[PDB]
């Protein structure tokens, strides 16, 4: 009996919940009891891996999609999973909207049954990502939550699913063991036999265990890893792949007429750019937990498979630091120190400074923006850090009275996310809007293409508008992107093999509740 010690998440004690339809529950619910339909592996370009769904099709007027159920399928129970199941869960979610953590009933009008094998959405606007959205969300026996009167209240203490792990083998308030479902349809894929889940209350708790190397899978901050965990053993390792991007908002419609002139320069923006040291930012105030991004329109690490390579090299030099070529780009747009204080006046000739933005208590960002003058510096400009309370820093983005910010942005399982919040020019305004998209940069081509993103199931097609966004982006360096998140994710060697790493980049390694690529990860595990 093989076990696979994982942490998805901390208890102070563990309470027996497996209702994946309740914010509190325990974290080993999705995708190892209900497996999905389709799990979509995001850091490969979002392709999707078919589960129990073998197939799926959309419309040419992307108004409905059918999925093909995989025929075999078990759930631990022995009971057959067939599209009845599918429709039953998503009438739940309909009928019960707080059931519906994603918020799918937005997207999906009716399920509906087109045989025992396959089903039909029907949907309320024209969405090619609507398919993704839907891969999300859990799918439970119908035969069984027939008869559960109370679905919200309901802890589904003895679950039945579809998933790698159904059998709750052992559950006590330090611990709980999860075993191989029995009638699992891919257990000739299963390796491991049982999930050993401890108890493991905060940051210290783990530390101590995972130095110890009494953990195999976990997604925590580790302070000093490669001191602390990785010289402890050799079976030590950790992978921490690209997430969201963070970068610097400049104000493209300053109310100074002088910050106007520099702020709204693409030469000086690039200037900017190459003045500073994005690996010194990662290491000095991310501990060294991030990647540099020097794509010129954000894309970042995580998605290079979306990538048009030579857009990309054609910026990536104003956005990779040069001190020398930062000075020279200044030189040649005219930003000239004719005051003889060491700083570059606007090209017109008239004095300003930068007044950077980050939130109150937002210590690696504070940080950040306080390297950030430092480097700037250096090159002539001159920027200082200011910390308001994030309602103001917000507000004033809003209100475009702001000069720089330093700021993350959400991050999805494709571009979309980073560059329709972070440029749609429709968000910014109206009210109640985020701050995102505040830099105030337009273009209706780009809001063009942006718009038409999903508005096509048409891969190829798709891939195009991707690198129509990425083009615009970049040369007008909208922005000036600095780092990628950091992924948690720490591996141990020592009783199984197969881990995903830099060196075996199969997809997101997380085993947090909320990554479905860990199922797949599980199953590339195998026993020492």
């Amino acid at each position: 009996r093989s076990e696979l010690t994982i942490v998805p998440d901390f208890y102070p004690t563990m309470v027996r919940n497996f209702n994946p339809y309740l914010a509190t529950n325990l974290r080993t619910t999705t995708d190892f009891i209900y497996e999905p339909l389709v799990v979509f592996n995001e850091m490969k370009g979002n392709t999707p891996v078919f589960r129990l769904a073998e197939s799926y099709k959309m419309a040419d007027d992307l108004m409905s999609v059918t999925f093909d159920i995989r025929k075999g399928v078990k759930w631990s129970d022995g009971e057959a999973f067939t599209a009845d199941d599918v429709v039953y869960s998503f009438g739940l979610l309909k009928a019960k909207p707080e059931l519906d953590q994603r918020g799918i009933n937005k997207w999906v009008t009716s399920v509906e049954k087109v045989d025992e094998y396959k089903v039909r959405f029907r949907l309320s606007e024209a969405n090619s990502n609507v398919p993704y959205e839907i891969s999300l969300i859990p799918i439970v026996a119908e035969h069984v939550w027939k008869d559960v009167k109370d679905p919200t209240t309901f802890t589904n203490e003895n679950p039945v699913g579809t998933g790698p792990f159904t059998v709750i083998d052992t559950f006590t308030p330090q611990l709980y063991i999860q075993c191989r479902n029995p009638n699992y349809w891919d257990a000739a894929n299963l390796e491991v036999d049982c999930l050993r889940v401890p108890q493991i209350a905060n940051n210290d708790q783990l530390l101590g265990k995972i130095v110890n190397s009494e953990l195999d899978w976990t997604s925590s901050f580790v302070p000093d890893i490669d001191r602390t965990y990785a010289a402890a053993n050799p079976n030590h390792h950790y992978w921490y792949p690209a997430a969201g991007t963070q970068a610097f908002m400049v104000n493209f419609k300053n109310p100074d007429p002088a910050k106007k002139e520099a702020l709204d320069n693409v030469d000086f923006r690039r200037a900017f750019s190459m003045a500073l040291d994005r690996q010194t930012i990662i290491d000095i105030a991310f501990y060294g937990s991030g990647t540099v991004n020097d794509f010129a329109s954000g894309l970042g690490y995580a998605f290079e498979a979306w990538s048009d390579e030579a857009t990309h090299k054609k910026y990536k030099g104003f956005n990779t630091y040069d001190v020398e070529g930062s000075k020279k780009l200044l030189a040649k747009a005219g930003f000239k120190d004719v005051n003889g204080d060491g700083f570059v006046e606007t090209p017109s000739g008239k004095s300003f400074e930068l007044l950077i933005q980050s939130p109150n208590g937002w210590t690696d960002f504070n940080n950040t923006v306080q390297l950030a003058v430092e480097q700037l510096q250096e090159v002539g400009i001159k920027a200082k850090a200011r910390t308001p309370e994030f309602a103001v820093y917000n507000q004033a983005m809003l209100e475009g009275t702001y000069d720089v910010a330093y700021t993350n942005y959400f991050h999805g399982a494709d571009p979309f996310t980073y560059w329709n919040s972070g440029y749609n020019s429709a968000l910014q305004s109206g009210d109640g809007m985020p701050r995102f998209a505040m830099h105030y940069f337009t273009d209706k081509k780009l809001d063009g293409l942006l718009d038409s993103f999903y508005k096509t199931a048409d891969k190829n097609e798709q891939l195009a508008i991707a690198h129509g966004i990425q083009k615009i982006i970049a040369e007008n360096q909208v922005t000036i992107p600095v780092m990628s998140g950091a992924w948690m994710y720490q591996y141990n060697t020592t009783r199984f093999t197969g881990w995903w790493s830099e060196e075996n980049p199969k997809g997101r390694p997380s085993v947090w509740a909320g990554i479905p690529e860990r199922l797949l990860h599980v199953l590339d595990l195998k026993p020492v």
